[PDB]
């Protein structure tokens, strides 16, 4: 048997694990520091690539063998992003076929590794260690041609003592890594399979009497006053004899130090245990993340441990910090680079964390296994949570009792080692709150005895696995946990006393354009016990940066290097770009994850609540701004004073107001400069409507001619004509001082570009109908009617699905035009996925102005983040990028906006609102292309007018759709826009004056029998420009009966019947709200 | 004149089977004139109650609609105001 | 003298002299009856068995007055089902 | 037994934690009182005059049973019974 084959030996030769030394990151200079007797091995070595561990030269491991023809690799990296074999990406599928213990021979992807080292002659007085912080999956070890031993889990580090086989002078280190092995059955995570030794190297000496391990603990007192310290250091003795001298030094955040231990120590194997008290010491938390450094000394041996006073604990299924209740407000990261894979560099590190604590993120879970240690480090030093995960998961083998890795007793002592070497690494760092069994990984004894160990060995932080909790209560984790749980999951748990707190450990799936309904989770779990929050799935598209064969740049995914089985573009799931580029879904986490909420007690006067655990709101520069039409009038900065939970009154003087519309904006900036952003920095804002403004209506008295012929209708007013087909019953043309406005026609539009989430619930094959009724239309009848000042022009369509549109124009002598559409559905059809119209015009409309929510893209189910004001951008600037091309650039509430030429401005105003977005392409051109570089280039412009488009949903990515409250179920809709071709910008506040009141006519018959029924019959017509919707309510004898909802077309009489039951011997006045009276005679 | 009211619909998020719903509606006139308005209730698209209403110049009126016999599962209210929520039936 | 690990009594010393010779703990289990082998008792209540030799230690506290000491310990188990032990030691 | 003056900033209808560390306890029962007295003279009173208080029991007793191990007496004519014990007569 192959030792890569065998599940029961987990390494040979290795150490045992201990806490991380090397490197260490001084917290009052931020720099990191090495030991005196270090020698990097990172940098060059001589590397050799075979399909499979036969197809090596034999005797590669010996100094004899000549290596000086092969190639030269650079450490650390993986060997797929330097050329050698290709990356595959599977979802839960194994690359291989699946029969575990067992990897294939022909393909297994094989490296060996081979440098020259000089030791010097001082180091043989003292211990030798070679480190590999990680290698992946499996490696052999030879050193001066001798074998030392091999090692198996690919995110823990593999250390060995070479003090005896090595020499002074020039030594020999030879490693032949494999790709696939047994540990490849625990490492099936949604994530790239790649290989080879991508993190550090190095050599390091140590005394023959040294400190191996060092744990160290705090308590704090029942008022969060006082603390403990409780410190085990472990000593190991290799051939030492005379007394050394032990010293340990306690250095304070401000800097000040105190000697804790000095004695002497006979050179022996031993722990050594002390408790040590401490008064009011300063406790770490994510907001305030002070340090204390333990120096400790033993001879010659020098280490530091940083560690932080804080305490978690559940009191009556509430889960505290330092006496607080904690709000989980995470990602899920995935330690990912698109030039170097997983061979992730501190800079890039550092830039992760600046980003997340811009956007109001307070933790970090590491999905799936322990990240390099410098992590760990940084989240201790600016302040993050961390859910610290073990390197387990066996999705692709079934989680049947008697099938799951989880139940057989041959994988028990791998599931041990993978989660012990975690715990011992990473047990000292202040940061970590949680401990995880891994992930999506089956239920059994395996995880059941490794999670009874961490609790014997840790009682500081508590243990989270969903694999257990999926299944209902487990006894031996101390959190529920679950993913992508819909909000009656969450309602149920709330709704009966718990002894455990509810935590999300995924939820609101961000793959391609998502995140749909955030504010909704979090109105249910800051209202209701027991629910602490959750992690959003994910950071990061994991995109690898490649070139196409004209040589522009696009970010690859599954299937785009030949890889095959592949799940395609299911490994995109992130709320930025694989370059940390913020996608627009970014905007709505950092508004729904803010500390401080503002509510409107009345126009001049708001309640501020303080939800910071630990921060004063005296910390933060308050500003307030007025703005009319969108544009600041007024400025005004403030200071207020509120301690954690207290909610403080805020009184702001108003100016006299016109009939403009105004908004009033609160924010609070940083007051200085942090380590994690600068001085004026946005941590919260809110916004409320001060006044709704006063439209004007204006009596247009000019003239408009027209002129028909076989094919045309022509409709002349000032300086525009408006080309009108018999045929299509379309607005094909628009001449302005004799120039084409139009490229295309103004059609009736019905569908968007489906997004990931739409592909997941099936909404192309549910909803084909509605992309069908956008493309083709039956004109069934087509009028026109002029007045004084104003011609209509009515054409009625019935489309695939048998539904009925109604479309409308009516141009008045002042240029304006009014749109009206009526949409009747029929009977049997599905949900709308979008109501508007959209049209072409030319490229030298390049540039768009707004007055609605912006700048960003906003949609129904994620529009928070959108601050209403006054925009200005090119029509380029006006669309995503997202990795797979879809659905992009909606603006929401929008009071009017213009497309510029230069000289000639297209206005469109809503009545009072409408949605609208602008491409540089077709709808086709989008639904068609699948990377960001095959988006062609286009001489127009598409235009889309909507009164609205479903929401974008994102529970999950595989059924889930969006909530009922964001989606238009099949009922009769109405909806209209003005547009202007002009100069000028003119004002949206004055529109045309028109008649506004529809024709009502009641009947019934005079006297019925006491038992009969009564029928109410009403006719109602409309001979106004404009569809109505009208509640019809009917009354008798003074009290509401019954009402309809009906949407009426122009030129169109709708007829109802009411039945009425119940009426007694007498007489009874039948009435309604639209001015109609009758007495009705009961015999 | 500026011619909107402001309004704010609330309820229960979740019930049990056979209990009622309580659907609470403020409407605010902030406007020189007096407003007369039908409030409806719909319950899945379908109309399933009106009330009749007249406020004053700078007032609010408050009204409560009882709503029975909804069965397990989720339901959309919605009235013609613009107001909309899912409620769950335990 | 109890553990804060194990949240156990673990050794009891009456004049420097040892009484314990393994911890107290919290038992379900009877060894089988040929009664009990008949009717299928240690399958039907295996998971009593296991609650006998297995437990998480969910939290720990003690409270001093003048006069006395209790210790208390909360347990989850097998099963699911939850224990508390408290030993109060007098002056 | 125990005795502490204080001072709380507190503004028309605000709620402010207040903190007592208590002492260890005997098998007595304890009450806590907290009250709030002039600073000052006025013109209506004198400086020390309470306008609120507040009681609550820290900590019920220990009851004692003591086990009588003395005798009594009993002695009957036609009209009394008559029971002696220690120096008492019933
Ligand atoms: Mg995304």
């Amino acid at each position: 048997p192959y030792e890569w084959e065998n599940p029961q030996l987990v390494s040979e030769g290795t150490e045992k694990s201990h806490a991380s030394f090397i490197p260490y990151l001084d917290p009052f200079s931020g720099e990191w520091e090495y030991p005196e007797e270090f020698i990097s091995l990172n940098g060059n070595w001589r590397f050799l690539f075979a399909k499979n561990p036969f197809e090596v030269p034999e005797d590669f491991f010996s100094e004899k063998f000549d290596d000086s023809n092969w190639d030269e690799i650079e450490v650390p990296s993986n060997w797929e992003m330097k050329g050698y074999g290709k990356p595959i990406y599977t979802n839960v599928v194994y690359p291989f076929e699946p029969n575990p213990p067992f990897v294939p021979k022909d393909d297994n992807p094989t490296g060996v590794y081979r440098r020259w080292i000089e030791i010097p002659e001082d180091w043989f007085k003292k211990e030798i260690f070679l480190h590999f912080e990680g290698v992946r999956s499996f490696f052999y070890l030879w050193v001066n041609g001798k074998k030392i031993g091999f090692s198996k889990d690919s995110c823990t580090p593999a250390e060995f003592r070479l003090t005896d086989v090595l020499r002074p002078g020039k030594n020999l280190i030879t490693v032949e890594v494999l790709k696939w092995s047994d540990g490849s059955y625990l490492e099936d995570q949604d994530m790239w399979w790649f290989a080879g030794i991508y993190r550090d190297v190095y050599l390091y000496a140590l005394p023959k009497f040294h400190i191996r391990d060092v744990f160290v603990r705090t308590d704090l007192d029942e008022n969060y006053r006082n603390g403990k310290i409780f410190l085990d250091v472990e000593m190991r003795n290799l051939g030492e004899e005379e007394e050394k001298d032990l010293e340990v030094t306690l250095i304070t955040p401000d800097g000040d130090e105190k000697t804790l231990v000095k004695e002497t120590v006979k050179p022996e194997d031993r722990v050594l245990s002390f408790a040590f008290d401490v008064k009011d010491p300063k406790k770490w938390s994510a907001e305030t993340p002070h340090l204390y450094v333990l120096k400790l000394k033993l001879g010659e041996d020098e280490k530091k441990v940083n560690f932080g006073f804080r305490k978690i604990e559940i009191k009556d299924g509430t889960l505290l910090f330092n006496g607080k209740p904690l709000y989980i407000k995470g990602v899920n990261r995935h330690e990912f680079d698109p030039d170097r894979g997983h061979a992730v560099t501190v800079e890039r590190m550092i830039q992760d964390i600046k980003l997340m604590k811009q956007h109001n993120i307070n933790t970090v879970r590491t999905s799936h296994y322990p990240n390099q240690t410098k992590w760990y480090d940084l989240c201790d030093y600016f302040g993050l949570y961390v859910i610290d995960e073990a390197n387990i998961e066996s999705h692709g083998i079934d989680w049947d009792p008697e099938v799951t890795l989880a139940n057989r007793w041959e994988w028990e002592k791998a599931h041990f080692d993978r989660i012990k070497r975690m715990v011992e690494r990473d047990k000292n760092h202040p940061s970590i709150i949680f401990w995880s069994l891994g992930n999506e990984a089956g239920d059994g004894v395996n995880f059941e005895k490794a999670a009874l160990w961490i609790k014997k060995r840790d009682n500081t932080r508590l243990i989270h696995y969903e694999g257990t909790t999926r299944r209902g209560e487990s006894y031996y984790v101390d959190v529920f946990s679950l993913m992508y749980p819909k909000m009656d999951i969450l309602l149920e748990y709330a709704s009966k006393k718990r002894e455990k707190p509810f935590i999300m450990c995924e939820y609101a799936h961000a793959m391609g354009n998502s995140v749909g309904n955030l504010k909704d989770y979090w109105d249910v779990i800051e209202k209701y016990p027991y629910l602490h929050g959750g992690c959003i799935w994910d950071w990061v598209d994991q995109g690898i940066r490649k070139k196409d064969e004209n040589g522009r740049e696009f970010w690859a995914y599954g299937g785009d290097f030949g890889d095959t089985p592949n799940d395609g573009n299911f490994c995109i799931n992130g709320v930025v770009l694989p370059d940390r580029t913020p996608e627009p879904e970014l905007y709505e986490v950092k508004k729904v994850y803010q500390n401080v909420k503002i509510r409107q007690v009345s126009k001049d006067t708001y309640e501020v609540e303080n939800r910071y655990l630990f921060t004063n709101l005296e910390m933060f520069d308050g500003a307030w701004k007025i703005r009319k039409d969108g544009e600041v009038i007024e400025e005004k900065t403030f200071k207020i004073f509120a301690e954690p939970g207290e909610k403080r009154l805020l009184k702001i003087p108003l100016p006299e107001m016109d009939d403009s519309e105004y908004f009033l904006e609160i924010s609070f900036s940083l007051s200085e400069d942090t380590p994690w952003a600068e001085k004026g920095h946005v941590v919260a804002w809110e916004q409320f409507l001060l006044k709704a403004p006063a439209f004007e209506k204006k009596s247009i008295s000019d003239g408009v001619s027209l002129r028909e012929d076989g094919k045309h209708l022509t409709v002349e007013a000032k300086d525009t004509v408006y080309v009108f087909s018999k045929l299509t019953g379309l607005l094909e043309q628009i001449l302005h001082r004799r120039k084409k406005i139009l490229k295309s026609p103004v059609v009736p539009n019905f569908w968007r570009v489906p997004t990931d989430n739409d592909i997941g619930n099936r909404m192309p094959q549910r909803l084909a109908i509605w992309k069908r009724a956008s493309k083709e239309r039956k004109l069934f009848k087509m009028h026109w009617k002029k007045e004084e000042n104003r011609v209509s022009v009515h054409s009625v369509f019935q489309l695939p699905g048998n539904s009925w549109v109604y479309t409308t124009y009516t141009v008045f002598g002042n240029g304006d035009v009014l749109v009206d559409l009526s949409l009747i559905p029929a009977e049997d059809v599905p949900e709308i996925p979008r109501i508007g119209f959209q049209f072409t015009v030319p490229e030298e409309f390049g540039t768009v102005e707004w007055y609605g929510r912006g700048p960003h893209e906003t949609y129904w189910d994620r529009k928070e983040s959108g601050l209403f004001a006054r925009y200005r951008k090119a029509v380029g600037e006006m669309m995503h990028r997202y990795v797979r091309p879809q659905e992009t650039g909606n603006r929401s509430d929008v009071r009017w906006f213009a497309l510029s030429d230069g000289e000639t401005k297209l206005f469109v105003s809503g009545m009072p609102q409408i949605d609208f977005s602008v491409w540089p392409f077709s709808m086709e051109d989008l639904e068609r292309v699948q990377h960001i570089s095959e988006l062609p280039e286009r001489d127009f412009v598409t235009v889309n007018v909507d009164f609205r488009q479903m929401g974008l949903g994102g529970d999950d990515s595989w059924g889930a759709m969006p909530h009922l409250e964001y989606r238009l179920l099949p009922k009769p809709y109405r909806f209209s826009f003005r547009m202007r071709i002009s100069e000028e910008i003119p004002s949206w506040r004055v529109l045309a004056a028109i008649p506004e009141t529809l024709h009502v006519e009641m009947s019934s018959e005079d006297v019925i029998r006491e038992g009969d029924t009564l029928r109410v019959k009403f006719s109602l017509l409309n001979d106004t420009p404009l569809s109505k919707e009208k509640q019809v309510v009917l009354f008798v004898d003074g009290n509401e009966y019954s009402v309809r909802r009906v949407v009426i077309p122009p030129f169109k009489k709708e007829e109802l019947v009411f039945k009425v039951e119940g009426l007694k011997k007498g007489e009874h006045l039948i009435h309604t709200n639209l001015n109609t009276r009758k007495t009705i005679y009961v015999r």
